[PDB]
């Protein structure tokens, strides 16, 4: 990671691995793991949607866990909301 | 204090604005602007695809520019690709 964009994606990968390496499959963020991720990494306006609501949305293949590709849904939705709020009067 | 995940998204937003503030509509990355972004922010396996190939692919509504939502398509594909490459070699 040499550029700002590459470092940012590398940080996103490290954030995901910080919760997927807790237990179970190394590429699975479970419902309780996601709850800690939301409470630790995300702002209140993302956090207050609830871990259960987010998990239903993120678990695309309905295997009971959130993989990295599914995790990008939360990442992108956080990016849209943060950028939207940055210009919002 | 801002979390690692929040900083990463702010950096992504900063990257986009770095090129959308160049000229014209300040929420628009034009063809040459996107080429500068790809040539500066992105690795080789992204760049080799071609700047014009990326533009045609990212400019979904064919309005002549890449807005923020369209730019996130590149971020997603780069995120998946970077994660896959981080588990190589
Ligand atoms: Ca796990
Ligand atoms: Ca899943
Ligand atoms: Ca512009
Ligand atoms: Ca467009
Ligand atoms: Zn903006
Ligand atoms: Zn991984």
């Amino acid at each position: 990671a040499l550029t700002e964009l590459e470092k940012a994606l590398n940080s996103i990968i490290d954030v995901y691995h910080k919760y997927s390496l807790i237990k179970g499959n190394f590429h699975a963020v479970y419902r309780d793991d996601l709850k800690k991720l939301l409470e630790t990494e995300c702002p209140q306006y993302i956090r207050k949607k609830g871990a259960d609501v987010w998990f239903k949305e993120l678990d695309i293949n309905t295997d009971g866990a959130v993989n990295f590709q599914e995790f990008l849904i939360l990442v992108i939705k956080m990016g849209v909301a943060a950028h939207k709020k940055s210009h919002e009067e």
